[PDB]
């Protein structure tokens, strides 16, 4: 019911986006899996809301963005195609999933960001049908990004102690990942917080690795700059550099709460007027 | 079962009565079974002023957590003033972390999902991930939703090689729905634990707001004993709450409740033996008799 | 299984026989599996009169555990006069913790779920958590209920990262259903253990009423010997229970029962020999008892 | 389970039904069926109570305190303290005859015998070993006069510790609960043999009240053991001096004398077997003495 | 794949050796035990390759091998049975595993040369099942010898500090070795240097014990003569008795390297020519000898 | 760790590159994790020509270790011409045992499994014994293999009743696979130690070929100083290496290496200071010599 | 996280290094210059020792471009700072950490020790691996006589195995590039001969001389309440014969405490204040 309504709405948006999908024909499993296709309308974060990752944004535009959306520009050599696998890994909360958000927002390709419940199925045999529907829809709807959120759980360190169904699913993912690279505008992307849990064969299956590490001092400065945008601050009583060097060892999400929570205290009296500027002291008193 | 589905229907009726805007919306089957974990304020008999010794923590849990989530109209002047994505009520066992959850469920006005690990785990293949997806989808549908997972350390434990495939899959699915693509609305994932160090680093990241509900001090023990001894016969002269609070060194709130229960039982055994064969002003001697100093 | 289903049906029939109000209440499958651990008073042959030495402990257990649980009308004048959320019977082995549990299952009118951990733990994923959830739900349905876990130190052991996923989530689910958001009405979890220090701190705080069933004293040993030697001829002038009471230093209650077992066996060494040749009990004197322990 | 295991279970159930006709209506679940492969029928054991020498006071005490109270409850049903013990521990130095007594108990006590081993109890699956122990106790209750035997019981019922595996600690607690908790077993006795009594946990030692110390043999006990081992053998009428060997084998266990008898008889048969290999004799004391150090 | 192939190959070899084994079936754990079966083809050492221990070889035949392998000859008297255990103890290098190789090859017994890696498993209760299947397979291959080299670590003295899996493993080994269920012609052979490290119950489970001690002068001469088989030696300069006398305290390993080091230089002028593209001597051997 | 698996993959690639016939051999998981400890050539920057003062020892090591193992076709004419089951390089520290091990790794051509103790160690029950078993099985598969144990006195320590259960089981498993029933191929276990007496007696007899890398003499110290001062511009007339060698009484090769490091530092200190703003002589060596 | 962030900040090339869990627990003990508040100028009376430590420790290690004329000019495998206790070894290590530019892993015996079997071996292996991944690294052991004790047959198997694998990784096959060991102890004879060989550069931080005591005092009470004319520091240094650096700190603290007695109640420091606190 609601899944069918979401599928129809997503298909209407894709028809409005890509005119080449008017003649595109779909079976039951593919129609089922467009509910995982996300569009840049619901995503509210573009590439400009990420701070401290500007060189990584530059390598992103060089590797994942431009070759996928401008293959004619990157066609001087046959090996200039977009990579089959991109791994946006790093310590948790450093902005990898926001990088995926910005990819969906800015890159013209679709973002088929499935969720593991959608692929996973209780009836034996049907789960492989969901995987091949994923790959076939990704090939047929040509400009797209297969985003596999949390690459660690699926394609984990394989062993005989795991389920037979999950081993067959991993084998099929490897199988259609082999044919994934020869297709032009198709691509699989994973983003995770730990790398040791990734399967070594599947690690080889992602021949492009990104380093979303903990922010540095300059990266902390940029993160605090873009996190406090479109908010009312103060000029002389407030400074960001001392704050950035004070919050050493903090991921951007830890600064997100630090930006958020400390801004309540400076606005508690401001809220108290409706409940019934940011000094440099409010963020620092939260440390 | 039939009784289960009756409980799901009754919870849906209470949710519709609470928010009339929740009508004319549909739920999946998995969302429907997830709805059986909804706890409504009539189920909880614990009030915020039934918690003693945590008044600064009660105030902080109001201003930094409940008010930004409940009324975004006044916090919409700055989009950075929103509610946290997660709240952790950690501390030693005995303090009022779960009672904080009880009062927060009763009188925040937010839809409360008291999920348990039994309702999340399913023996069948891939159902648990669909259950967690349904939980987050229902939290999105009931827009001011709070999802409480008591004893959060077991659910969001550190990922390891010994972890079951379904468990690691469940944890990754929880992370994916918790933050990132297809972001939730006014959805809060509140956890309580007595072992904070057992929580995974990514899951610890997803709980940025952390409330340390530590062991009570002497004044905190006095406040806890005062709120526990409410609605009982006190002594205007012989009772000395300050002496009991001083002598109850290293006593958690549950330890003081048992001391209050044991003292009041001995303070009424003259009455109880009289009624059973068919109260009394409580004293410091009754409390200190069961107290070992 | 057929035998398990028959046991569940018989136990449910006994429960509705004991409490006629539990007829409209229905149960799911997991609660039906939990029902096979219900202990009816007819399954227990041990009364509180069969426990000696622990008479102050028995009286304290009654007035602080059983009467608040079974008579809320008497104790409803104060909100503090309630049964404990948990009771722990800890002490050295053989002193009578399981004896107290049997007398509690027989004497007190509360329905007794003497759950064993084999029925709790399941090899399938998430079944054990559902089993514990059903255990607590059935204890809620049979409103005055006692959930008994003998040797509770293994179930409620100290949590660690070396714990299995199933047992960690099982312990957490037990904590949540014990003292979490929803409140159990008149459910009371009672544990008998020998290693109290093995129990987790949160599980220990969920067992606030702790009973130390320690090793018997000389007067306690005399009381236990008098209880054990009931329905026995004994003697009148030669026998001296007091002398055995002093000589049994460090003897637990089970040590005295075994001591009484072989003492009565040697008293019957002449009578059984006549009876075995076929296919009156000789009066028991403390010469038979003293010859057993080498003091 | 394995096909050979299922065949053994079916054969054991047929043997138990034939021995006790009242067990036909008794039904078992899967776990009790796996326990059924540990049943030791008297035909499996070829060792008699008269094949044990030097333990006649211990054998008599074992009979009148273990076997007759369990196997003859109508004789002892006159006093509540005349019952069989809930468990029996056969302890002592190795080789003195603990397993000999257990084999005699398996053959000619009359109780159904479950010589369970720890490999049949432990399972790599979660909650399976506890169900195995529960089924072991349930099956022992169904075969009402039953003896559950655990050889080398010190490893099974070891002293509990925080370093114990959760499966092992849970297993020990379940064994304790079924051994003596609520819903007491009718006529189930847990007989155990060990040579490390101090390794047994205090609660488990509590559940084994009838302890039999099968100690090292004395001179007369060594004489009796040597006479039993040298039975249906030629020996001698004038040369052999069994008392000299009994005195000279100071500190010898029953197993040490069996090997000494084995080595002495081999030397006595060295000439005869040499003839037989290509295609006995009266044993003398010099055959035992030449292998003996004094 | 390789492990299962080894199990299959050992099973075909055992069926070829004994045709009665074709109709029997094995559990999965017994099949895992099958990979440790040692056939006489693998062993390249016989009883004639061991010198100095001719009385020990004769005793190991008469009291151990023949009662196990010829029960018809020994069945008239019930005391003439094979030992439940055999311990080959002594200082290292004297020929314990030499005798074990000769037992694996010359004696007609199936040989389970089990090691510790194939017994201990990390999963709960597998190791006990591995031991149970080892004894079950030894019973199915009825005249079996289970050889545990360096048995002092396996059957170590039990302590309260022992691991729970290790303690239950040792108890299961004791039960299947000498418990209620008698083992039919199953024999446990252990070689060790530290006999006192073995538990007393395990030591009593090994009744027949052979002390493979340091060689005497005559024993050293015999070992040197066996080691120098298929070697030119000499005719006039060679004096084996002087070498045997001057190798005081030398074990069989110490002579084997002495024979090796004396042969390296003896053929060295032949090797030096061969690398680009002789009879031995007493002085040659005396060069490495320290009198 | 992904780096560890990549290191095993690189070691395997270099192994099949060195030996083309090493292609159809399949490895278990434990053999694959032992494969990370392979020390291929050109991972070692030290040859036999870089070791001074050990020419008789190097020649004896060659003729008794390398050629009987690497070239069995020459030695097949006599059964006593086999390689030793083990080799022990013992002596006081700093005399060049690990130098000889590095030269064995680089120059012999044998596959070199220089396992450390942490590779063998495992917290899980039974895995360490499986690690040793797979190490020996892999050395059998890489048929002319040399397993090197640096600081062998701790791995093969004297067995005792106070030894840990896992370590005692490990040492017994190592002893069984070293010399028990199933004979190894062209597998040699070379070990270096400072305390030979700390090695167990059976582990010592499993190392029959013992090489004593003792403290250098006068001529040995002269050769060590000459090979240490190679590609270094010494003084043409003021230098006297024999005087330095005689003055370095009781000096190991590492002790001479530090003295050479000390003497070359303050010699070029003027050059280095001028760099940030040399004819090395005997007086610089005797400045740090007493 | 803090230490890894500082190591990334000091050199961006360290971000590309992939690490393991044991390497992360080693990263739990890498000491960064922000925690150190004491410089090389704080050490007095050891100017030739400081210059020798510079020219033979830090310049050969941190700037091998100007030390690449010969391979003989490389940094030593280890340095042992040994002498009378309380003489300046700890500040020598701390100032080397501050003014070296090298990552100063200061790890103790307690942090190496692990509960499970063989995990300490992997801790030591990942310590040396982490020092190898970030090449200009210094591993600091404090009181190395406790850790690198002389090997004995009575040693526990865990600690003997740890010491032997430390010797293997320190100077063994696959030699460590740019990995440096700083040793501080007061009992040089308690260290094993092989470990002592692994620290071939030795510094005698002995009891200060008269001029050394004068320099230590002059650095110690710099910018203090020192007298304009009535302070005979030479006489004080002569009186404190055979006084450790830690004794001079106690001497200066004791004299300043009595000199600030009027200030506590509310440049008066003189020779007699120092004289009354010495014999
Ligand atoms: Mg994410
Ligand atoms: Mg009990
Ligand atoms: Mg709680
Ligand atoms: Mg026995
Ligand atoms: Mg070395
Ligand atoms: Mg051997
Ligand atoms: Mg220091």
């Amino acid at each position: 019911r609601e899944s069918k309504a979401k599928q129809s709405l997503q298909w209407e948006k894709l028809v409005k986006r890509s005119p080449a999908l008017a003649e595109v024909t779909l079976d039951a499993y593919e129609r089922t899996i467009l509910s995982s296709i996300v569009t840049p309308d619901e995503i509210n974060i573009t590439f400009q809301d990420i701070g401290g990752l500007d060189p990584l944004i530059s390598d992103l535009h060089e590797s994942v963005i431009y070759p996928l959306m401008m293959p004619e520009v990157y066609s001087n050599s046959p090996l200039l195609q977009a990579p089959s696998g991109v791994l946006l890994y790093g310590p948790p909360g450093c902005g990898k999933t926001m990088l995926a958000k910005a990819l969906a927002k800015e890159s013209g390709a679709n973002f088929i960001s499935i969720r593991m419940s959608s692929i996973m199925d209780k009836w034996y045999g049907e789960s492989n049908k969901i995987v091949d529907a994923m790959f076939s829809l990704a090939n047929k709807l040509q400009p797209c990004i297969i985003f596999i959120d949390q690459i660690d759980s699926f394609l984990r360190e394989r062993s005989s102690t795991d389920h037979e169904v999950t081993a067959t699913l991993k084998a099929e993912f490897m199988t259609l990942w082999d044919g994934l690279l020869n297709n032009g505008r198709v691509m699989i992307i994973g983003a995770t917080n730990r790398i040791n849990d990734i399967d070594d064969a599947f690690l080889r299956r992602l021949p492009k690795r990104f380093l979303v590490s903990l922010p540095g001092s300059d990266q902390r400065y940029k993160i605090l700059s873009v996190l406090l945008k479109d908010t009312k601050l103060d000029e002389d009583e407030f400074d960001l550099q001392l704050i950035a060097d004070n919050t050493k060892g903090f991921s951007g999400s830890d600064l997100k709460e630090l930006c958020r929570e400390a801004a309540l205290d400076a606005a508690k009296e401001y809220i108290k007027q409706k409940r019934q500027p940011l000094k440099t002291k409010d963020f620092t008193k939260k440390l």
